[PDB]
């Protein structure tokens, strides 16, 4: 199995114990590390933070401590939106401009490949033609990488992509069989499956359906989503299951109603480190737990939840990560990816379960513990 871990270049700005830099990464923890994010200017890949070049050096420098480690640069992400991708794929000139810049950029800064985080072709403003044009872009990139490898006589750069978990988004976004052919790995974003937008409590990344989930709600679980990708053309071995080291929180409409599907009246409070409306990093959740929040277990879906006063959080812990890792093995998927390494309890001080307790759980469960360094 692979264990692919996203690092975020804005984690550096979190106060005190929240600050996470590339040198905070244990080089022996994951098999692949992904740097989020690069941007785009005039159809060319660019840095986004002032210190990205220095951070690229530290990040890829981790490969000096673990010879097996591969690194990829992620372009795009949620806030990036679709507009620069749409314009870039709109013409073969723009795609070649982009592809050329990517080869040069990855080789210069010592990345082993590119992760596409276009969220998403065919939605969030992206027109219907982008579904096919994404396939075309990925084909042309994979073919350019193959070409370059011949020119410079080295193994080719990798191409991977983060892909939607929502069924409508998948249908409007991807030519699964054709696309799957050209990608090295498919990082399926099996999280944010529920949230306060829905008006009821729900889990972030439930493994299975809750009994009351019917109709389109029956699709909002890891198992359904991973099998949808496989059934519609992605080889199990290229499929990588998304694991979140965070949870969504909610304001309960009634503090006495705390089960799955209890009414909610909005997004729960930002945490004191990540400062994210309606979302707590795992280490932030550990504070909540440590200070007396009531813990629940959602047995049907194999995930924890917790509540206190009017606040309810659906999340993942060591138990739920282990359960999902065993499931992944039973289904023989390619491995796991983690959003994000900087949201795990990297200091060990919040949850008191050792450093990187969630990601270490996956490393152990996936038989990677004896991996080389
Ligand atoms: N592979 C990949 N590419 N893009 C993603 N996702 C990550 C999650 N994201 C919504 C929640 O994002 C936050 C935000 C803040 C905090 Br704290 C925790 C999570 C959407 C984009 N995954």
């Amino acid at each position: 199995y692979q264990l692919t871990c996203y690092f975020t270049n804005w984690a550096q700005y979190r106060p005190g114990l929240g600050r996470f830099m590339p040198d905070d990464i244990n080089p022996c923890l994951c098999t692949h590390l992904i740097y989020a994010f690069a941007g785009m200017q005039n159809n060319e890949i660019t840095t986004i933070e002032w210190n990205d070049v220095t951070l690229y050096q530290a990040f890829n420098g981790l490969k000096n401590k673990n010879s097996q480690l591969k690194t990829l640069l992620a372009i795009g992400g949620w806030n990036f939106g679709t507009a620069p991708f749409t314009a870039m794929v709109s013409t073969p000139e723009n795609r070649q401009t982009f592809i050329t810049s990517v080869i040069k950029f990855l080789r210069q800064y010592e990345f082993d490949g590119l992760d596409f985080d276009w969220e998403y072709p065919g939605s969030r403003g992206s027109p219907p033609q982008d579904k096919h044009l994404f396939t075309v872009l990925v084909q042309e990139m994979r073919e350019a990488f193959e070409q370059e490898a011949k020119q410079i006589n080295k193994p080719r750069l990798m191409v991977t992509a983060a892909v939607a978990a929502g069924i409508s988004n998948i249908q409007s976004g991807y030519e699964i069989p054709q696309l799957s052919q050209y990608l090295d790995y498919i990082h399926v974003m099996t999280y944010d499956l529920h949230g306060s937008w829905e008006g009821y409590t729900g889990e972030n990344s439930p493994l299975y359906k809750y009994p009351t989930d019917t109709g389109s709600n029956a699709y909002l679980n890891v198992d359904y989503v991973m099998n949808y990708w496989k059934d519609n053309g992605a080889p199990a071995e290229k499929l990588i299951v998304g694991f979140p080291t965070y949870g969504h929180n909610f304001i309960l409409s009634n503090p006495s109603n705390t089960g799955i599907g209890a009414p909610t009246s909005g997004a729960g409070p930002a945490g004191p480190y990540a400062k994210e409306s309606g979302i707590w990093a795992y280490y932030e959740i550990c504070t909540f737990l440590k200070n007396g929040a009531t813990q629940g277990w959602d047995a049907p879906q194999e995930v924890p939840y917790a509540y206190q006063g009017n606040v309810w959080v659906g999340y993942d812990n060591v138990k739920s990560f282990d359960i999902k890792a065993q499931w992944l093995k039973h289904n023989k998927f390619g491995g796991a990816m983690v959003w994000a390494i900087d949201l795990d309890d990297f200091t060990g001080t919040f949850c008191n379960q050792g450093k990187f307790p969630l990601i270490s759980t996956l490393k152990k469960a996936l038989g990677l513990q004896s991996a080389s360094c």
